[PDB]
């Protein structure tokens, strides 16, 4: 059994790298004008791969796009023992009751364009710079962007999900659209993605990708972010469950 | 015991994750294929040729990306056993005479080349429907050739040479026919390209003959794994290369390759 499984896995493994070589070879043909003209931000959770990012974030320029920023979610944040604390330092009522929504909400009015006051600079960066001394974010590098990427890791051992899926679909009237997109496990509960495709509501209001680790998904992502922008459609791709396809019908 | 129990656990588990990685990639190569192609063949007319061994799906695949790229297929062409085994070259001279004793493969292809492509040359007379219609009944009377359709193949711009994967060494002759079929093609018209299933980049395989040859080498293209989407998608993206830019390459995940897709 050990020898039939190891001469299996030794095979896949060469067969995945001419697979995985070939999408990254004609990726920036699928992605062609896909995000022309338009900027996204990146929030990334503290399970999230930099890989993953690095490659959604490579994509989204090949696909004519910008990314404005990535701002990271602490272990403090997700945990959600801080939802009084969040509230007495900074909140989405002073600018023109959970962790997840209040957040989305707060940080969706200071970096993403309303499909509507307009945020100038310095309200933005007191938000960020209050996020940040409280221990909520950190971030990289900062302008408005139209469309949103959370990108968390896999599966979650054990309400971490919960936050991170709630905080997602605040951020969804906010903008242009919002993806959720995980590495494969985060289809399977506890994770956001899994957490976002069981609920009716949230599951028409974000666009999410199961499968970040591999490059279908990463390109998925841009794809997916298109169809929100331009189409105000949502889909639920990967290879997980809840996923209606691998990656865009069209 | 118990770790002989893990290890297999987590050899499962490798695997069942490759083996979803892999129908996924596959997956989403099917979905994405029109957008990789997008307008790759405009106004370009391209004749498929197939040997024995080659697979229906294989063809169908190619058939409709050269349609999602803009293209059209003017004919599918089969080759034979007859004309595989290439042991009947006395045989297809008294035809060619009617329409040095030169090999099988290098005739066929020198006379269908004239009667189904269009010379790249605007000087070089036209091949009217009645010369071609003659010559394809003459070659399927005496064995070599069968068509789809029967009536009214167009002349094309292009060509793909469609074959199955591995030969045994006994075959030689096979393979040896097929890339000279393929290379006396190439003057005849704006590209040729030589497709083969995983296991034709390996001697004595039509596309390892090819490789292994310099001067076919840098006449015809080739992709040595039309079994799996990465190959047929790359038949089109290589073929365009051949037509627009006068750009030969050899593609795939065998020996001799350079890269599995276009760059």
């Amino acid at each position: 059994q050990i020898d039939r499984l190891t001469d299996q896995r030794d095979a896949l493994r060469e067969k995945l790298s001419a697979a995985d070589n070939f999408d990254i070879q004609v990726g920036s043909r699928i992605v062609h004008d896909a995000l022309v003209g338009k900027s996204v931000v990146i929030f990334r959770t503290p399970d999230a791969h930099d890989d993953d990012i690095a490659a959604v974030s490579k994509i989204v320029g090949q696909a004519g796009g910008a990314v404005t920023a990535t701002v990271s979610l602490t272990q403090e944040f997700v945990e959600a023992n801080s939802a009084e604390k969040l509230r007495s330092v900074v909140n989405s009522s002073i600018l023109p009751v959970d962790q997840g929504s209040q957040a989305g909400d707060l940080l969706g009015i200071a970096l993403l364009s309303n499909a509507a006051p307009t945020v100038e600079q310095a309200q933005r960066d007191t938000v960020l710079a209050a996020l940040r001394e409280t221990g909520f974010i950190t971030y990289q590098p900062i302008g408005t962007a139209n469309a949103t990427v959370v990108v968390t890791g896999g599966a979650l051992s054990t309400n971490q999900g919960v936050s991170v899926a709630r905080f997602a679909a605040a951020l969804a009237p906010r903008g242009s659209g919002t993806l959720l997109a995980g590495r494969d496990g985060s289809a399977n509960r506890p994770a956001a993605v899994a957490v976002t495709r069981a609920d009716a509501d949230m599951a028409a209001e974000i666009s999410t990708v199961d499968d970040i680790d591999a490059e279908p998904g990463r390109i998925t992502v841009i794809l997916a972010l298109h169809d929100l922008i331009n189409g105000g459609h949502v889909g639920h791709y990967g290879t997980g469950h809840g996923a209606m396809s691998v990656t865009v019908s069209q």
